[PDB]
């Protein structure tokens, strides 16, 4: 089975950044609802997607109560539990981050490390890129994850 | 086999909206010379691109009379005629819609009903999922799809 | 294995445009440090991705000698090597480019046909298709590719 997701998010500065788990330093950060954490949701969508099971606008509006105030490994642990109990066996995942700043060059081993302890998954699996928006979009971060299983 | 395909399409206030071949009531729709339904145009060159056979540009051109005004979901029809004479069986088809308005959200069950209907899969191996640009492209709807065969 | 990769550039008046490993006749062509070639370097980013290797910025950064002002198609075909030494056997790739102009329609056999001779794969297992963004980016080349492997 295949996957596929996207996410984006208006970054603003003075505003913590969280991506694939992690807070990382920034100048900007997500201008959301959530932690607004491209990756993770992008990741939660392609495997919900997997699966037929919907999105993430879906299955965690916030207006349901175990959703509000919550950092989006839950989203994603919760996408893990359905498609696991539908016998999914996860085998990899593909995806890219971007945005013009900051730089995630520097906080490669710990982003893929986190998406490695969430996704269960060995790092060699974890396929993780970043790029620039070359002003195509610098005041967004973006992300887009496929996802494969069995 | 696997294919990737994106399609977008300006919107225009006060012209019907079509996607997944489906009339969507909105405020917003495709200003084009097609029907401008992103997510069959994005399914289309998914499939063509699985085998090869080139993209809609090349295939359904607004010059050949076959296809001149026809709805999109003809061409994703045609698409399918192809690969399956190339001994494609279509097994999944994942894939998102982004757009600012309207919500796609109350339109879940019917969007995938059609796809299932039209690609001939059952509703657990059509992944649809809905975005907004968060104020990225404001004025246009876009789609890309992962298809999977055989 | 999956693999998935993005590149985009902005797109500047009387420069060479480079895409699949060609040189294509256009009023536009990237602005950059390297040829610019975006189906190369998301099909080089899409390799690494596959395994988890990094992103052509870790892997052919400009402050490697080895590496700076080297034509893109060098990069995709180390990162075919470091795939095929870890067992690796490509299948196949499908991507998309999307530009306002030039018109790529001309020229798709030649580009088919690089892309089938530096990937070495058949002529139906590359999915290459063509897109404008109906004025979202016209001012720039966006690729973005999925590979599969095995
Ligand atoms: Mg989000
Ligand atoms: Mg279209
Ligand atoms: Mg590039």
């Amino acid at each position: 089975r295949i996957g596929y997701g996207e996410d984006s998010h208006r970054l603003e500065e003075g505003r913590p950044l969280y991506l694939c788990g992690l807070l990382i330093p920034s100048p900007v950060g997500a201008l959301a609802h959530s932690d607004g954490d491209a990756a993770m949701h992008a990741l939660t969508d392609a495997l919900l997607s997997a699966y037929g099971l919907g999105d993430i606008g879906l299955l965690f509006p916030d207006t349901d109560p175990r959703w509000r105030g919550e950092r989006s490994e839950v989203f994603l642990r919760e996408a893990m539990r359905l498609v696991e109990a539908r016998g999914a066996k996860l085998l990899q995942a593909s995806l890219v981050l971007t945005l013009d700043r900051p730089k995630l060059g520097p906080h490669r081993k710990a982003l893929v490390d986190s998406l490695s302890r969430l996704m269960r998954l060995p790092q060699d699996r974890i396929g993780l890129t970043f790029k620039t928006s070359e002003g195509l979009a610098p005041s967004h971060v973006q992300a887009r994850a496929v996802v494969l299983l069995d």
